[PDB]
Order: C-alpha cells, then sequence, then structure tokens
C-alpha cells in the first residue's frame, strides 16, 4: 500500500534524520511531493517483512551489509545511474552496493569505528588493548574509568574479535565461502576472551550499552569510548575535548573494524521510483544535501568526491579512514544477518558468564555457517535409528513423519506448527523433538 505521489524514507535513529528531512522539504517545495522521514526501531528487520507484501518505505537507508539479503528477496529496485553520475562517487563505494552484477542502492557515506578519547584525562591514548587493565586501575584511583563502549551490539566488539584472526566469511578470490566461517577459530577465541576478562576484572560492565557509554564519556566519567562519526556531534556539545584515533592493537595486530557504507535503497514495490532517483541523485547526493545531513549527525567519509575532498581535511575523518584501511569492508551477501545474530548471542552469553567463550563461539559458528550436507545426512540416519529404538510397534510412524515434512513444503505450514506435529507424533519422549530442530531451524 505504498502511496503514489509521495516519498516515505526510513533511516536509523542515530543518523541525521532531521537534516535529511530538510533535504526533503527542499524537494517538496521544488516538486510538490511530500517527503516523510521516519526512523522506526529495528527498521532493518521490519523492512523485509513489509516490503515482501508491497508495503514499507519508498527508500530505506542502512549500511550495505543488509542490502544483499533484501535484493536476493526481490525487495530492491535496480539502480539506474547514468555514467556521469557514477563518476561523482568513489568506485569502491559503488562496489559495496553491487550484488550479482547489479547496483541495488545509492552509497552515501563510509563508516568505521574509531577510538575516541578524552584529551584532558588521557593526552596520549594507549596503543594496545593489553595496557588498558592497568590504565583503568590508575584511573579508578582518580575517580574515573579507562574504557566504556556498547557491549550489546557485535559491531562494536568485532574489531577486537577479528584482530588476532577471527573473520565472518572466508573471501576466496571474488566469492565469499558461506561454509568457511571464522567465528570460533583461535583468533576469535583470543579476542573474545580478552573482552570477557576485562568484564571479569571489573574494567568493564557487561550491561553497558550505547547510551550508557555515550553519557559516561560525554560527562567526563570515562577516558575512552569506541564509536562512529555519528557520535561526534553530541560530544561537541558536551565540553569534553576529544581526539579520534586508531583503535588499539591486540597481540600486536590492529583491530579490524567492519567498515559500513551507508546506503539508500529503493523499494521494488514503490510506485515512485523516478521520484526516489531524482531525490537521491539530484538533492541528497550533492554538496548541499550531504552537508545538511552531515551538520545534523556527521556521516563519516561521504561517497561524493566533491564533498569528501573538503571533509577529508578533518583529522577525525582521516582517523576514520585509517581504521577502515586496517579493517575490512563488510560483505553484503544474504548470510550477513545470520552471522551478526550469531555473534551478538555469543558476545552477550560470554560477557554475562552464562557460557564460556569456547561454548559461545562454537554455537555461533554453527549458527553462522552453512550446513555440512554430508554431516546432516549422517545425523538424519542416526535420527531414523532413534525412531526405531522407541517406536518398533508403530510401523506407520515413518509414513506419518514424511507426510508432516511434505505438507510443510506443500502447504506453507509454519515451522513451529511443524514442531508441534513432531512432538505429538513422537509422544513418548521429547529427545526426538530436540534432535529434529537441527534439521529444520
Ligand atoms: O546484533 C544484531 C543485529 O545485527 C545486524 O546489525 C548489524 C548491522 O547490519 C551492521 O550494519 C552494523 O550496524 C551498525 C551500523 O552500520 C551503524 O551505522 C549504526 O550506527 O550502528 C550499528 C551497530 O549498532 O552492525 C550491526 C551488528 O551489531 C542486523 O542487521 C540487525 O537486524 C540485528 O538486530
Amino acid at each position: 500500500k505504498i502511496e503514489e505521489g509521495k516519498l516515505v524514507i526510513w533511516i536509523n535513529g542515530d543518523k541525521g534524520y532531521n537534516g535529511l528531512a530538510e533535504v526533503g522539504k527542499k524537494f517538496e517545495k521544488d516538486t510538490g511531493i511530500k517527503v516523510t522521514v521516519e526512523h522506526p526501531d529495528k527498521l532493518e528487520e521490519k523492512f523485509p517483512q513489509v516490503a515482501a507484501t508491497g508495503d514499507g518505505p519508498d527508500i530505506i537507508f542502512w549500511a550495505h551489509d543488509r542490502f544483499g539479503g533484501y535484493a536476493q528477496s526481490g525487495l530492491l529496485a535496480e539502480i539506474t545511474p547514468a555514467a556521469a553520475f557514477q563518476d561523482k562517487l568513489y568506485p569502491f563505494t559503488w562496489d559495496a552496493v553491487r550484488y550479482n552484477g547489479k547496483l541495488i542502492a545509492y552509497p552515501i557515506a563510509v563508516e568505521a569505528l574509531s577510538l575516541i578519547y578524552n584529551k584532558d584525562l588521557l593526552p596520549n591514548p594507549p596503543k594496545t588493548w593489553e595496557e588498558i587493565p592497568a590504565l583503568d586501575k590508575e584511573l579508578k584511583a582518580k575517580g574515573k574509568s579507562a574504557l566504556m563502549f556498547n557491549l550489546q551490539e557485535p559491531y562494536f566488539t568485532w574489531p577486537l574479535i577479528a584482530a588476532d584472526g577471527g573473520y565472518a566469511f572466508k573471501y576466496a578470490a571474488g566469492k565469499y565461502d558461506i561454509k568457511d566461517v571464522g567465528v570460533d577459530n583461535a583468533g576469535a577465541k583470543a579476542g573474545l576472551t580478552f573482552l570477557v576478562d576485562l568484564i571479569k576484572n571489573k574494567h568493564m560492565n557487561a550491561d553497558t550499552d550505547y547510551s550508557i557509554a555515550e553519557a559516561a564519556f560525554n560527562k567526563g566519567e570515562t577516558a575512552m569510548t569506541i564509536n562512529g562519526p555519528w557520535a561526534w556531534s553530541n560530544i561537541d556539545t558536551s565540553a569534553v575535548n576529544y581526539g579520534v584515533t586508531v583503535l588499539p592493537t591486540f597481540k600486536g595486530q590492529p583491530s579490524k573494524p567492519f567498515v559500513g557504507v551507508l546506503s539508500a535503497g529503493i523499494n521494488a514495490a514503490s510506485p515512485n521510483k523516478e521520484l526516489a532517483k531524482e531525490f537521491l541523485e539530484n538533492y541528497l547526493l550533492t554538496d548541499e544535501g550531504l552537508e545538511a545531513v552531515n551538520k545534523d549527525k556527521p556521516l563519516g567519509a561521504v561517497a561524493l568526491k566533491s564533498y569528501e575532498e573538503e571533509l577529508a581535511k578533518d583529522p577525525r575523518i582521516a582517523a576514520t579512514m585509517e581504521n577502515a584501511q586496517k579493517g575490512e569492508i563488510m560483505p553484503n551477501i544474504p548470510q550477513m544477518s545470520a552471522f551478526w545474530y550469531a555473534v551478538r548471542t555469543a558476545v552477550i552469553n560470554a560477557a554475562s558468564g552464562r557460557q564460556t567463550v569456547d561454548a559461545a563461539l562454537a554455537a555461533a559458528q554453527t549458527n553462522a555457517a552453512a550446513k555440512n550436507v554430508d554431516v546432516e545426512f549422517s545425523q538424519a540416519i542416526s535420527y531414523v535409528n532413534k525412531i526405531k529404538t522407541r517406536f518398533a510397534d508403530q510401523p506407520d510412524i515413518y509414513k506419518h513423519f514424511l507426510e508432516i515434512l511434505q505438507t510443510y513444503q506443500r502447504e506453507q505450514k509454519p515451522i513451529n506448527e511443524v514442531y508441534a506435529q513432531v512432538t505429538h507424533l513422537f509422544q513418548n519422549a521429547p529427545d526426538l523433538l530436540e534432535d529434529f530442530k537441527k534439521f529444520l531451524p
């Protein structure tokens, strides 16, 4: 039910949506087309649900890592920029929004996490993660803390996890191997273990989130934080004098932040694709438009060459790009969301103590990696054997088992309803219910 003759835009609540709304108001005056900018929570999760039936915004803003999943699901229109417009943007940013040979979004800005530190508490920031524990002890004797940052989102903890060898998907010459995940190798384990020890030795608190960390840094309570360029404007208001620098090294190796490219995608079900392209190309992606958003919340290093050549003179931008060079630009493949969900659970479970690092990351490795088809078939054989162990007197049990799985596909049965059908059929014991979940998660 996307209405024709208007533009509805979704953008995350930490970006400069008020500045984006002003670009929209200039668009409305020139064209008569009302532009509405909304920032719903979890918009990156709501968009696949509403767009699939033809609803949702005309334009969705998010980092490029979500967009490949959207495109594979037929939710994004293909971008049709003339060659002259494409030359206005850096080629590596166009690469970030390319999926299966097609441009599926307009890139806006390059984002990378940096180390933000209080120059009146810490004139020289630490070069290594390893010295932070003793630095915290010295600062705790002066009524301060060393480091506070968002421990709830794996975006913020991944640079340390990846530093010694962790990775999301192995890049093998032009394709990401969705079967080669590096979430439970020795490097990822060493990085998450340093994180959990920081919490264990009371240098960080597992409950710290984005807002707790931002308030503590902007009040001068903690000497360091980890954040992106969108956070700089609130620090400008705070009276804290801060520097933006390269993240600390772990085991002598640089932290590797996942680099995001903020991108605007056009809903495939939108009846306003021409209006969306005009707004994005001729209003937002200009010096005038980006400055309007950038003055609300800084965007990072923008994709537009003309505006970025002036933004690159900021040492905070130069530090952002230095951290980007040491990190890796994110894959956009559809498997990214499962990777992020798996790592979020692992960090949270390990940080709180509910699981060891090794257990937490082994479960995340299985959740993020594609199935080993030879392994699962052997488990299917073991599962069949288990049925015969407990139901030797029910010769029709396999016929009814297959019927459930067939009807699942033929009639679009919800998965949890399939689960109830399995537990009722195997009414004797629920081990067959637990064993079944792996085959259909
Ligand atoms: O943790 C569960 C969430 O995992 C996924 O979110 C990813 C994003 O897809 C990824 O872009 C990055 O988000 C950051 C974003 O780039 C930045 O502009 C914003 O200001 O900060 C974000 C970090 O909070 O990292 C997160 C993972 O932390 C998934 O898409 C999302 O639905 C899950 O809820």
